[PDB]
């Protein structure tokens, strides 16, 4: 069902992949943050290990602020990849 | 149904192909755009990061009021791409 | 739907194109001089720190209020482009 | 998008990219200056050290005052580059 | 329909051609000189930039205001050839 | 539309060409001579730099106070062209 | 636009680059000369490095206030260009 390389089925298929995969990225890094929370303790505000340790929390903290506008751009792709697959259906069909 | 290159089945695919990749375009921009202001912040008036970004959200704003005369010039020249089609008819048909 | 080079979704496309990319270039720069914003700090009105930066930030400051006129001169070039296609169909359309 | 070599997305390319270059510039020096600031002393004003000692200080005030007019002409070259490619454009376009 | 070279399809498309083409020189003229107007500001009256720009800005608005009587003498040129057109029609048609 | 060279379209061509050229000339100027202002500083009324340096300035001023005659003598040029081809229009159309 | 080697576009080009490489030379000169202002001491009204040194800054300033009338020659040039080429098109343009 298509004309070259664009195939409905293929594309609901890969839909779904892309979303499992990404509903198992959640969790796993979820769980995997419950556990960082409750190993890290908290000294003590100007000791040394406070010193030692809160830029690496830090860095923590702003990678994954970045991550939710990675999601949005990857789904972004995906519609790009369907209309491109519209016009070219359109362009030769006729 | 013409005389040599003016074919009005042709003229009706091209109108659709154009209007629906300036549907596309308008979506895709927009869901973009969408997302870009979603990641910029609003630091200060008057600190560093407020000299560093301004001007580029100043430029974003001037190019993106260019684009709609450059709509409007875009769909005058189908105007006068049928004319001169109509043109070319009358003066060999008879 | 043209007569030699010029083609309405060609040039569609290519709005797309340039749109999107001055979005992504807006977007990162936006977010790069964040971060740069925050690296930096403010030593001293006067010792030998602010002497040593002072200019850098300086620079920084005239660059990036260059950039406006740039993308304002980038839009304009895609007007004159449009109307130079129109005014070549029109001399041989008849 | 052009005529012979003048690219409309070639040139927000190499904008972005200038405008990347010069941000990690300001910060690497930046960071670089805080650093020498901190390693360098205060001997006293009138000992072997400080006539061992300043006119080095100096020269590095005076070639970092040179800075923001480099990079004020550097901007400015980008906008005859601009200028030039719309005039080619002109030129033959018609 | 005409005797040697006149032809009143040919004038009517000359006309088209220069008004359009007048049309676009005035819209590019009025938007690039917004850009120009925008850009260069006003540092003060007597000191040293306004000595260094002022001529500038004066030889700009003398040319300018020489462009209106260019426009009119190339609209009065299209009466003469015109003219010399039902001239020339009349001495040998008869 | 012509006889022999004077063409009314490549007439208003030239006449966007030289308008937008000048215009960018104007452009650039400015923005090279606000950068001169901003670079040279006034050091005393009476000290060695200052005989060194008025008069450099001074002949800045000098040359650009003779650009306006310039630019109107450039200006004059045009209706000269104009009115040529009008005489010529005439002399041989009857 | 022009008839032999008169060309108004080319003149206004040619006026910008003069104008150019004014503005950069009275800049560096400039420049320059504030570094020599301040590399060169006043030994003392009459001791051996005072009979060593006078004169040569006494040709420094001769020099340069000979610079003045060198532009204002310079400027007066392509008045008399300009001149000759509207002479020239009158000549024989009719």
């Amino acid at each position: 069902f298509g004309t070259n390389g664009f195939d409905i089925p293929t594309i609901a298929i890969a839909l779904l992949i892309v979303g499992v995969i990404i509903g198992l990225s959640g969790l796993i890094l979820s769980i995997f943050a419950t556990a960082t929370a409750s190993a890290i303790s908290n000294p003590s505000p100007g000791t040394l290990a406070y010193n030692l340790t809160h830029p690496l929390i830090n860095g923590m903290v702003s990678f994954f602020s970045f991550f939710p506008t990675l999601y949005v751009l990857l789904g972004v792709t995906g519609i790009v990849l369907i209309a491109a697959g519209i016009i070219s259906i359109i362009m030769e069909k006729f």
